[PDB]
């Protein structure tokens, strides 16, 4: 079900993937101005009732094409708009109302960053009010307690990946790193990103 | 599903708690000499098969009577023994093959601690190879990233609870704090326990 995180207006719900054996995580930011979902996996019946009670959904943000997940189903059931990465605008699996690029702010406090060198071009990462970073696939966590990157054979350009991760590690106020795949970090996120950079340096 | 944690031989599987938007968590320590479950929640057929492939179950440790959870059902389908807190031996909800006291070591490396003042007497906490603390109910986590205790209204004696937590905080090598209710801590566990103590001082 939808669990509250390190702040009372952020939730995550997940689908276990039997093939790392790893949890695929969706995220919700609940706001009076309109709730926002990120890389949403399927919502259970309970989860829908909870989400409707919290005010529904006005935006779904997708970090990359492999994270389309249940976005189409959720859009068909609501009046939400969908935002995706501008680098994948010409061949995206679903219709998006808006294409996001590095430096955009979808709503006040939700900043967009494009990462290079990943398995898809211009994979998005989101900075929510400076202290919460949300990643799609490039930064993930199979071993609980740390942060990892996608393996080398899935990368378009490892040099660009290291540069991307350094940019994330340079975000001065990051406390939490919420990950689309695996174990999210809720405290000392900047320190976990720093350790990750050291493994790639 | 059952997922590996901060070390590859520890797993957790969980059931959602709609009252507080957090999970109820079971834990498994996979060992050549016999697997150990702690406060086990229900196992799906898939999780069963996964556990079976890892060697099954030899012991279930229950930290307190309120975490009996799915222990009966698992006991009925396996030859597991069950261990519980000696302080509740006279009225426990299921038959136990062994009663644990403070200082006991169930198997080498799995040290037992009795906590005082909680909602049940002599609630157990477990210290696995000095660096992983596993708690039942007294220490839990609703806000992801920290550690909390049960509210005052559930405690038998707050003064004893504070002394019990101070003791947990005195375990010098703790990095992970696995909790029966809510968000487990995988890194810097001692520091989270120290912060919790500070809120009770
Ligand atoms: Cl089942
Ligand atoms: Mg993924
Ligand atoms: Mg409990």
């Amino acid at each position: 079900g939808m669990k509250s995180l390190h702040r009372p207006d952020l939730y995550s719900w997940s689908t276990f993937n039997p093939a790392r054996n790893i949890d695929f995580n969706g995220f919700a930011w609940i706001r009076p101005e309109g709730n926002i979902l990120i890389d949403p996996v399927a919502l259970s019946n309970h989860d829908w009732k909870h989400l409707e009670s919290l005010g529904g959904v006005v935006w779904i943000v997708l970090t990359n094409s492999d994270h389309v997940r249940s976005a189409k189903e959720i859009a068909d059931q609501t009046y939400t708009k969908i935002a995706g990465p501008v680098a994948e605008k010409e061949n995206f699996p679903i219709y998006c109302d808006r294409w996001l690029s590095d430096g955009d702010e979808l709503v006040p406090g939700l900043k967009v960053m494009e990462l290079q060198g990943s398995k898809t071009p211009g994979e998005l990462a989101l900075l929510l009010e400076e202290t919460t970073l949300i990643t799609g696939d490039l930064v993930r966590a199979y071993r609980a307690g740390g942060l990892e990157i996608l393996p080398d054979e899935k990368l378009m350009n490892k040099q660009k990946v290291v540069a991307s991760v350094r940019r994330l590690a340079a975000l001065e106020k990051v406390e939490a790193v919420l990950v689309g795949d695996g174990w999210s970090v809720f405290r000392d996120g900047r320190d976990r990103l720093k350790e990750l950079v050291a493994t790639l340096a």
